[PDB]
């Protein structure tokens, strides 16, 4: 628990499905978010009980969790600062000019972050470039894991919702609502993908229910032209029609460190 005494609020930064995000300082010296929760959108009580177990996941990878602020309405979340805000936005940017080996760092980054969770039993559900955070030094970090549950609005946890993340979502879970670790894999698949693309939306021609069709079906995702032969095998192998069939975090971070050594 954080006094909210303690806290500044310094610079909008954007909103998200939880309402505002500010830039402040955290007893007057660190630099820190606030999430300003909105009013009628979580499930406040419930997440409440979860910011429990939520402050003992601590990785290098995964943006911080520094506390929450609960005796009071609106509730904040308090977390680490990620100067370079979200990824997505961030490959968006022509100007950085990336080679491929930091694009494979990237990937590499998430993975960590992924078989830290994976080694928790602890599911994203919502793993994708958007909601991936860049610090100062060009780190990329996973964000906003695990709050997908406490979500009110049924335009996003509905699979037919306008706000459900489709492109994301491998075909058992847009059919049987069957998340696993491996619905996470899949995910990640796709977030490489949105990697080696600078950004496109995945099945850019594309709608949701289109995509959905299509994946079903068993066609997937092209490769990149920034991806190798090897790249599009790892982020391809996440795509599997099984879940059973697709890697884990831990397989896949040995696969990216191998293809780093090779390229
Ligand atoms: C830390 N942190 C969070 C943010 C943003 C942060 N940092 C920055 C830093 C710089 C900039 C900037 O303006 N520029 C200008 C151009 O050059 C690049 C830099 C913007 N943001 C940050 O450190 C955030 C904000 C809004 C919304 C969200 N957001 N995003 C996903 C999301 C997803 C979900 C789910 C549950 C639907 C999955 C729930 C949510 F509440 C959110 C949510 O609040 C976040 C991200 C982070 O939460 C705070």
């Amino acid at each position: 628990e954080i006094d909210p005494k303690d806290l500044t609020f310094l610079k909008e930064l954007g909103t998200g499905q939880f309402g505002v995000v500010k830039y402040g300082k955290w007893r007057g010296q660190y630099d820190v978010a606030i999430k300003m929760i909105k009013e009628g959108s979580m499930s406040e009580d419930e997440f409440i009980e979860e910011a429990k177990v939520m402050m003992n996941l601590s990785h290098e990878k995964l943006v911080q969790l520094y506390g929450v602020c609960t005796k009071q309405r609106p509730i904040f979340i308090i977390t680490e600062y990620m100067a370079n805000g979200c990824l997505l936005n961030y490959l968006r940017e022509a100007r950085h000019a990336f080679q491929t080996q930091q694009l494979l760092e990237m990937c590499k980054d998430v993975c960590e972050a992924m078989e830290y969770l994976e080694s928790k039993q602890f599911l994203h559900r919502d793993l994708a470039a958007r909601n991936c955070l860049v610090n100062d030094q060009g780190v990329v970090k996973v964000s906003d894991f695990g709050l997908s549950r406490y979500v009110l609005d049924d335009e996003y946890t509905s699979s037919v919702g306008s706000k459900f993340p489709v492109r994301w979502s491998p075909p058992e879970v847009l059919m049987y609502s069957k998340f696993s670790s491996k619905s996470d894999i899949w995910a990640f698949g796709v977030l490489m993908w949105e990697i080696y693309s600078l950004g496109k939306m995945p099945y850019e021609r594309f709608t949701n229910s289109e995509t959905a069709e299509h994946i079903a079906q068993g066609l997937r995702l092209y490769r990149p032209h920034l991806a190798s032969a090897a790249v599009y095998t790892i982020m391809y192998s996440c795509w599997h029609e099984k879940a059973d069939e697709r890697p884990t975090f831990k397989i896949l971070l040995s696969n990216i460190l191998d293809v780093m050594d090779e390229e």
